[PDB]
């Protein structure tokens, strides 16, 4: 218990001018370290291993500070040993924390809240303990394997060079898929065969074997899985969706096929995934979830998938060759929930640093994916390189020429190397691009010909450079390292411009994803320039939820585009998240297997029967109401489902929760409520279908979101009219409506914030408390404030990824509205004017709470009766009966 007064040093990753880290341990209460960015922690080295008894912390003023304290005795694992989360003000006496004789050579103090400022500080920190005489071990540097040295390389080349081995692998893997999807007991009821393409097109066949088994042919694994899916949907009344609800009840005996079926697709590619999907949905996926997704992809005909798994190791090896240590690379790379905007060159650093063990684990996961994709015949889209470098690249490489890219939503964009330079100047685009493509091959090997990169995504700066020449040189460099390369390019709000695209000198080795074809198609300019392009349904923005789909456009515009074009080489999905409206994604991929328009109404009728395992006239009537309301074709511009007012920052005249969203309901709300009445009437009969319960919760929460918007307008009028008694009553029903909404959301495991957070905290094995807390920060921030203040507010990202989720609704959305309502009520009751609320401060307080110290959110759904909840909603919180209420 003696104060450690010699040999103590400290580091920090950021500080305001003159308030450096060493000022936290200089014995002077008048000097302080102060943070300058989102790295709000300091790391103290004790000059040896001590058994700590006390830690004492002083701040620079008398604000309320909250912080978490971590310790490490091996140099790698920092585990939580103390914290302050109460609302006590700091004072001249400091805060003393008792430590239970914990061994520690290093200490981390993370100050997550300063009630007075966005920036945090530590005036002094004193550590008390007993010297053990020991010193920390030297921590091993990051060590990763080359692909060619792993068993993955042996297996990948064996598949490549041995057709008999490759066919045995594929056919066995499709059999394993069957066991995973419907059960191992059904594996031996199928016989799978590889056949040739049908006149250059992927094709599958389904027929009777002759002895009661199902014979399925296909030119590759995807076609085989698609034929297996076709048999389930059309003969077993079965529907598979591992993310959004399934019906896997198989008949007691295998239904006979009857007449043989041969079905092909005219599309070379069926594409899946936005960069954003890797953040809003897949951030914390394990291999079990990736395997499910690839099974579902193959069954839906998907053969081209964006793949950024383990790209952090590729970039580490690359930047290591240009003066960057591993620690500097970790500061450049974002956290695990922000890779989408890191690789689209929009932001750096935030959410990190990643743990040291991240790099090898993710490279291994990526190799695991490529093995499975090779078995199925799914092409991954790896990374191209367009010149992205950190902002200090010139400091370490003096001859390099770079272009400042400015800001994106308050984040500092990375720099961009000049794609070409004058003669006499060093060309670091050529240097770094050569290293990048070579390092990518070292990590994963030759797994694809498709590479994605998107300079100037949603901003940037072309500097003095010529637009077309930029894309000419980027493509040529890509082809230099892979002669068969195809540059996969996003087409998003008119970018890249025609002048940029016309710089592509090899049109057949570029492929443009028309990102938003079902709302704002933009492929005519691509078709006119003879550029291969893909028709994509985006549908989902930020994971924001609500009933929303364009089935009629999918059933008609896709074959119409094929008939009116020559360079349409596929269809696909580009959702920012895969969590809502499974009908839309089922119908899209189904449109790959036809050249004619289909009837979206009769398609929906067949879809709901296999999704629920049964149907009747009333259930069909309810879904026709959905088709006539929430799923009805529209011709305006909109990003995602209409947002729930419950999820918006409280205020006057709200028209959306997110900056680029919308809350206008374009259908009649009371008409849509009829669908809920029908579902409730049929609840007892259909409650054995999990997909029915999924859909029931989906439309019931849409009902309460729609009615909450009306109740919000009424209490807004009551305030403007000075009617305090009416405001108290209407706002009381509004808050009660939200309480009912939280109960509805609690019935679905998909809607639990606890599952999102726990996945983040457990996505790596043998991680320390520090990494778990940081990953939880990633998970909490992304669905609320997104970034910190300058990103949420000035940057416009506040509640961009708002979710109608259990736990989050009770503790975040409800709390905001309750606070706002209480303020307005006090004013109407003859009090002082309602104060301004710093919403970000309140929101960031929830963001920084930890599951092991504050509140652990459940991972188990409730048993609430959706039919009974629907009755309450219709009787007490509905639009139809609103005047009686
Ligand atoms: C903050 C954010 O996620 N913004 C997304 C962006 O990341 C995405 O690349 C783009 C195309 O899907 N849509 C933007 C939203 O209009
Ligand atoms: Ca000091």
């Amino acid at each position: 218990g003696v104060e450690i007064t010699e040999g103590v040093t400290v580091t920090a990753k950021g500080n305001t001018e003159g308030n450096t880290a060493d000022l936290a341990i200089d014995g002077d209460l008048s000097t302080y370290w102060e943070s300058s960015n989102d790295y709000k922690w300091i790391e103290v080295d004790l000059g040896g291993i001590y058994e700590l008894s006390k830690i004492e912390i002083f701040n620079k003023d008398e604000a309320v500070y909250k912080y978490n304290i971590y310790a490490s005795e091996d140099g790698e694992n920092f585990n939580k040993i103390a914290y302050k989360n109460n609302d006590n003000v700091s004072d001249s006496n400091g805060n003393m924390h008792t430590i239970d004789n914990v061994r520690a050579g290093k200490i981390r103090i993370d100050v997550v809240q300063n009630s007075n400022s966005d920036r945090v500080n530590i005036a002094e920190i004193n550590v008390f303990g007993k010297n053990t005489g020991e010193s920390l071990p030297e921590v091993k540097k990051i060590a990763t394997s080359n692909f060619s040295e792993t068993p993955w390389a042996t297996e990948y080349e064996k598949f490549n060079s041995d057709s008999a081995y490759a066919n045995e692998k594929t056919l066995n893997e499709i059999k394993n898929l069957v066991g995973r999807v419907i059960g191992r007991e059904f594996k031996d009821k199928f016989i799978f065969e590889i056949r040739d393409q049908l006149n250059g097109n992927d094709v599958f066949e389904v027929s009777d074997s002759g002895d009661g088994k199902v014979l399925i042919k296909g030119n590759n694994g995807v076609s085989l899985a698609s034929g297996f899916n076709y048999y389930l949907k059309n003969y077993c009344n079965v529907s598979y969706n591992p993310i959004m609800g399934s019906n896997l009840k198989m008949p007691e005996t295998m239904p006979s096929v009857g007449e043989r079926v041969v079905i092909d697709t005219p599309y070379e590619h069926r594409y899946a995934l936005n960069f954003c999907t890797y953040s809003y949905t897949m951030s914390f996926w394990d291999w079990d979830q990736y395997e499910e997704f690839l099974d579902w992809c193959a069954m839906n005909g998907v053969n081209l998938v964006l793949d950024i798994i383990g790209q952090e190791e590729v970039l580490r090896r690359t930047l290591n060759e240009f003066g960057y240590s591993d620690e500097e690379v970790k500061e450049f790379i974002s956290g695990p929930a922000y890779f989408a905007w890191f690789y689209m060159q929009n932001m750096t650093g935030f959410g990190g640093p990643l743990p040291n063990d991240w790099f090898e684990q993710r490279a291994e996961l990526g190799r695991k994916m490529h093995d499975r994709m090779q078995s199925f015949g799914i092409n991954p889209v790896l990374q191209g390189y367009s010149g992205m470098v950190p902002r200090d690249f010139k400091e370490k490489n003096q001859e390099a020429q770079t272009i400042s890219q400015g800001g994106w939503c308050g984040f500092d964009r990375p720099d961009m190397l000049k794609t070409y330079v004058n003669e006499g100047e060093a060309d670091y685009f050529q240097k770094v691009a050569d290293v990048f493509y070579e390092k990518q091959k070292e990590v994963f090997g030759d797994v694809t010909n498709f590479y994605g990169v998107d300079p100037f995504h949603e901003g940037g700066n072309t500097g003095d450079l010529d637009n077309g020449k930029i894309y000419e040189i980027i493509q040529n460099k890509m082809i230099e390292h892979d002669n068969d390369a195809v540059w996969v390019i996003q087409n998003w709000q008119g970018n890249p411009s025609n002048n940029k695209l016309e710089g592509l000198t090899k049109k057949d080795q570029a492929m443009v994803l028309d990102l938003f074809s079902e709302v704002s198609p933009d492929w005519n300019r691509l078709e006119e320039r003879d550029l291969p392009w893909i028709w994509n349904m985006l549908h989902n923005f930020g994971g924001r939820m609500g009933m929303d789909a364009a089935p009629e456009k999918l059933a008609t515009e896709i074959p119409k585009a094929l008939a009116n074009s020559e360079h349409m080489v596929g269809i696909g999905i580009t959702p920012e998240a895969i969590n809502t409206n499974p009908l839309a994604y089922e119908l899209l991929f189904d449109m790959a297997w036809t050249r004619d328009q289909i009837n979206f109404r009769t398609w929906t009728e067949d879809y709901i029967e296999r999704r629920y395992g049964k149907t009747n006239k009333e259930i069909l009537e309810a879904w026709n109401i959905i088709l006539d309301t929430a799923y009805k074709k529209r011709n305006d511009y909109y990003q995602g489902a209409a947002e729930s007012i419950i999820n918006a920052r409280p205020g006057f005249g709200i028209k959306s929760a997110s900056t680029w969203g919308h809350s206008k309901i374009v259908y009649d709300k009371s008409e849509f409520e009829k669908a809920i009445e029908i579902f409730a009437k049929n609840y007892d009969e259909f409650k054995d279908s999990d997909a029915f319960l999924y859909d029931f919760a989906d439309i019931l929460k849409q009902l309460l979101a729609n009615s909450a918007q009306e109740y919000y307008e009424v209490m807004c009028n009551a305030y403007n009219n000075g009617n305090g008694e009416k405001f108290k009553f209407v706002s009381g029903k509004f808050l009660e409506l939200i309480k009912l909404q939280e109960r509805v959301l609690s019935t679905r495991p998909e809607f639990l914030i606890g599952n999102w957070i726990e996945d983040a905290r457990t996505m790596l094995k043998d991680s320390d408390d520090w990494t778990k807390d940081l990953f939880e920060f990633n998970a909490r921030a992304l669905v609320t404030t997104w970034g910190s203040r300058n990103n949420a507010d000035g940057g416009g990202l506040k509640d961009y990824s708002n979710r109608q989720w259990s736990g989050l609704t009770e503790d975040y959305y409800y709390a905001r509205w309750e606070k706002w309502i209480n303020g307005l009520q006090a004013e109407l009751d003859g009090g002082a004017k309602a104060p301004n609320i710093d919403w970000f401060k309140m929101e960031y307080d929830w963001v920084n709470k930890k599951s092991d110290t504050d509140k652990l959110y459940p991972t188990e759904a409730s048993n609430e009766n959706l039919g009974e909840l629907a009755k309450i909603a219709m009787e007490s919180y509905s639009v139809t009966n609103m005047d009686k209420i």
